[PDB]
């Protein structure tokens, strides 16, 4: 079951090693896409995968690593486009 995965991470997350743990997790769960800082301070996650793996990661966002405070996560789910070959930080 591919699908694309897309969420937005607002609250304490920039600064604090949210890309990296994104992106750790996304390697070793399977998942190709990207954990982009954006201007006003969030973090966006655009993740394509099996969604048994897509909501493995999920749960990670909603947690963040140690020094990150989550305070929302959005997230949708939506047909996966096969568009990646990696998993990359922005």
């Amino acid at each position: 079951m591919l699908k694309r995965m897309y969420a937005r991470v607002y609250g304490l997350v920039q600064g604090v090693g949210f890309r990296k743990f994104v992106q750790i997790h996304a390697i070793r769960l399977g998942i190709k896409g990207y954990a982009k800082n954006l201007p006003d301070g969030s973090v966006e996650v655009v993740a394509e995968g099996y969604e048994e793996a897509l909501s493995k990661l999920l749960e990670r966002i909603k947690q963040g690593p140690p020094a990150a405070e989550v305070e929302k996560v959005d997230e949708s789910f939506s047909e996966y486009k096969g568009e990646f070959e990696d998993f990359e930080t922005y």
